[PDB]
């Protein structure tokens, strides 16, 4: 008897799916919008990225089967320093390397049995799509969510260019984890993200999101009550507003320090105080943004000579100034708590300031003297009626009795800083804005979108040294003034990656229209995704930004709901076994040799045999005669560590990597690519094909009639074992539990070659078979398909999804 062979049958079912269109999607659809996070063409895809579309085909195929209108869509987030940065690490053009990284991801996807809706195909780097890049950004900019500013930014200095806060991993740059980020002051492009921060805040509630990705944004957004206190000035009408977020910290608020740039600074001093205040003044304007935030230089300031009465203790308090307060941030005043705030602690000891402790540590008191601030929460001591009051909770009674006095407002401030989108890049959207030197910012009309990216040809011209590769191009940026119509000059910085993935999701949705991003009526009949998948690195990238765009353009009235993915799935990432080096062995101690240790990215030269089994690593002999240290490691390019489709799928085959996959363990859990695991698949797959070629002849000659109630001995409690089984993947796909679902399929197989050991091919027995292949298809669509035509005309996508028989399951 022949055994299953993937060779020749799975190309013939991907051109059989293609070309009948099953997976295509309607205009206007119940409907499922089953999305997964489109690639950045850097590269060739590995058995990772497979994870995640494998998934979402799993899914799509299973809701188009239970016939649902189903928009399954792929995609190339092709624009921005991923795509740009791979292409010039090869001295290739961004535009070639993009294209020809396309043309080998969508045979990989093909290859794997992956089903799309290609007509809905988009590629973020063509004017078709980023000019619609632009006419949000002008939206954006009618609506006062888009401005240019000057200030302190992250700049990575192997990409050469500005990156926004969410761009900063660690202190990091996203795509060079190897180099720390520089700060620099120039003046750029921001989107105002935080007039949404409490909407992105509070909309986190509702949706079907894991819950560590919810506290990752809440952290992000970091929301804090707060208040502007007013400190009266002795003999004086004004009083000094200041900002803090510790308004709990009141009473031990011993002094008040104003920027040198505050108005008050020189009109407070006295007049003997004056001239060596006035010097302190012009000599801070002398440093630059970043001397002045400096975190770690010395302690300067002067006394003014006036003082402020603390509101709360009616105690009478010096007024100083400080470049350390910074005169664009909160009032440019602050009022400062040495006791529980390390900088103003240190000023405070350098030049003698009373220091008062007002919020006591829980368990063991502060010492006295207070040798360091302390700024944990604690409860309040020495203030008052407050005594007694846990900290967080005694911000909202001190702000409640401010108000209540007329002593201070509360206000609530957000960690959340605007994003950050322009780039000193070739490779990305052209700012639609024009600078003309008498009417100043000017927008680009909307019927003149899109602004074409110049087609620089020379690989070496858009290479980044420090300015936009556009500065170098006035047949570019030399243009008229839409406002006046004198001589203007275009922006030269390019937008971020991630403004084009906002809303590639609402593209899919009218992928096609040349007069609007999409129109409202075909987005709001897809939307929302119904089920997103992809990486957890987005918590605070695309997961966030794109809930921004979503807002905006629900603001607009381009879309009624306000949450882009209601439901959304990380995927845990794929591994691979990775040798990472020789390493010797004396005892019960692992010596890592430098380069080992430093493959490893660990700090210790030493590991007990202990720490290796912890970490999930192993010693394997080499034949260089040593032993060498191996371990999971993410499976990626940097690691040459990744299992490349083409050349698995023709070695192995499709069902094979996709049931390795799907098999290995929860979705939502990391798994190791291994060589059991691709054994365990051909195991499966053919025990399948072995089933049914064995009873092949049997089933052909076999009717599926019968009468359920009618059903005896092991055909009764084979038809219940078929319909719990049923009930099991059924609720297991909706919940994307594949793997679950996978083990109750080889457990009903079992079931199968157990009755055929005491019962012949029966009517049950065909229908069970039959409801088999329907459940497998999901899984391993190509076997599924195959076997289905040994009996049945139609495709695995016409014959529906078994009915469940609810009383098979009573008893
Ligand atoms: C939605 C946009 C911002 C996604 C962006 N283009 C992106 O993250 N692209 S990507 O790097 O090509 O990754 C695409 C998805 O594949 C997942 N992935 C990569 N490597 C993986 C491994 N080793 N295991 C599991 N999943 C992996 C990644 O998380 C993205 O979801
Ligand atoms: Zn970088
Ligand atoms: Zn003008």
């Amino acid at each position: 008897m022949e055994k299953y062979n993937p060779h020749a049958i799975e190309a013939k079912w991907q051109r059989f799916w293609e070309e009948k269109g099953f997976m295509k999607a309607k205009d206007l659809p119940g409907k499922q919008y089953v999305l997964v996070m489109f690639p950045y063409p850097s590269g060739d895809l590995h058995m990772g990225h497979l994870k995640n579309y494998t998934m979402g085909d799993v899914l799509a195929r299973f809701r188009r089967m239970q016939g649902y209108e189903v928009l399954h869509p792929m995609g190339w987030d092709a624009f921005g320093l991923p795509a740009e940065n791979a292409a010039l690490k090869f001295g290739v053009h961004p535009k070639d390397w993009t294209y020809a990284n396309i043309r080998q991801a969508k045979e990989s996807l093909r290859l794997m049995g992956i089903l799309y809706d290609w007509d809905r195909e988009v590629t973020t780097c063509e004017p078709e799509y980023y000019r619609w890049n632009q006419w949000i950004f002008l939206k954006m900019w009618e609506k006062g969510l888009a401005y240019r500013a000057k200030g302190l930014v992250n700049w990575c200095p192997k990409c050469q260019t500005v990156l926004a806060n969410e761009q900063v991993v660690e202190g990091r740059c996203w795509r060079h984890e190897d180099t720390p980020v520089e700060k620099r002051e120039l003046e750029q492009w921001y989107l105002r993200i935080t007039a949404y921060a409490e909407r992105l805040l509070k909309d986190l509630e509702g949706l079907n999101w894991p819950e560590k990705v919810k506290a990752m944004q809440r952290a992000w957004i970091g929301r804090s009550e707060g208040a502007e206190i007013l400190f009266p000035v002795e003999g004086k009408e004004v009083r000094i507003p200041v900002f803090t977020t510790r308004p709990d910290t009141l009473f031990g608020a011993t002094f008040l320090v104003l920027a040198p740039e505050h108005p008050l600074t020189l009109e407070l001093a006295a007049p003997e105080k004056r001239e060596e205040v006035l010097a302190y003044v012009e000599a801070a304007k002398r440093k630059t943004e970043i001397e002045r935030q400096a975190e770690g230089r010395e302690k300067t300031g002067v006394f003014l000579g006036a003082y402020a009465l603390n509101p709360a203790t009616g105690e009478r308090i010096p007024i100083w100034t400080a470049d350390y307060v910074l005169f664009g941030y909160g009032t440019g005043a602050i009022m400062a708590v040495p006791a529980h705030d390390q900088r103003d602690y240190e000023f405070a000891r350098k030049f003698g300031l009373p220091i008062k402790k007002v919020i006591e540590r829980p368990g063991e008191p502060l010492p006295e003297p207070l040798e360091r601030a302390y700024e944990e929460p604690g409860i309040m001591v020495n203030s008052g009626p407050f005594d007694g009051t846990e900290s967080e909770e005694g911000k909202r009674k001190v702000i409640a009795w401010l108000e209540e006095k007329g002593l201070g407002k509360g206000r609530v401030t957000y960690r959340l800083r605007d994003w950050l989108i322009s780039r000193q890049r070739y490779w990305g959207t052209p700012i639609p804005m024009v600078h003309c030197e008498a009417c100043g910012v000017v927008p680009v009309p909307e019927e003149e979108l899109p602004v074409l990216l110049p087609d620089l040809k020379d690989v070496e011209d858009i290479r980044p040294k420090g300015k936009s590769p556009l500065e170098a191009h006035p047949e570019f940026y030399e243009t008229t003034c839409p406002k006046c119509g004198g001589p203007a000059k275009r922006d030269t910085d390019t937008m971020d990656t991630f403004f084009d993935s906002s809303w590639y999701y609402l593209r899919y949705t009218d992928p096609h229209n040349d007069r609007l991003p999409f129109d409202p009526e075909k987005a709001n009949a897809w939307m929302p995704v119904d089920q997103y998948i992809g990486g957890v690195e987005h918590a605070v990238l695309h997961l966030l930004y794109s809930r921004f765009f979503t807002k905006f353009l629900h603001d607009l009235g381009m879309v009624k709901v306000e949450e882009p993915f209601q439901g959304l799935f990380t995927q845990g990432m794929v591994l691979a076994w990775t040798d990472f080096g020789p390493v010797e062995v004396e005892g019960s101690v692992v010596r890592l040799p430098e380069p080992t240790r430093i493959r490893l990215e660990i700090p210790e030269s030493a590991l007990s045999l202990e720490d290796v089994r912890k970490m999930g690593a192993e010693l394997r002999p080499h034949e260089d005669g040593t032993l060498h240290l191996w371990k999971p490691a993410v499976m990626s390019k940097s690691k040459g560590n990744g299992v490349m489709v083409g050349p698995f799928v023709k070695e192995q085959g499709a069902d094979i990597a996709r049931i390795t996959i799907l098999f290995a363990a929860p979705p939502e859990n990391e798994m190791v690519w291994t060589e059991e695991g691709v054994q365990g698949a051909w195991r499966f797959l053919n025990r399948i094909y072995r089933r049914v070629a064995e009873d092949r002849e049997a089933l052909l000659e076999t009717s599926g009639v019968f009468q359920a109630e009618a059903l005896e001995g092991k055909d009764r409690e084979l038809y219940g074992k078929l319909h719990e089984t049923l009930k099991k993947v059924t609720e297991d796909l909706e919940a994307l539990r594949f793997n679950t679902a996978i083990a109750a399929l080889m457990e009903f197989l079992n079931a199968l070659y157990e009755y055929r050991k005491d019962r012949p091919v029966t009517p049950v027995y065909r229908t069970a078979i039959r409801y088999y292949l329907q459940m497998l298809f999901p899984f391993a669509p190509h076997l599924a398909e195959e076997l289905w035509h040994w009996f049945w005309p139609d495709s695995l996508f016409e014959a529906g999804w078994p009915e469940l028989d609810e009383k098979a399951l009573e008893k």
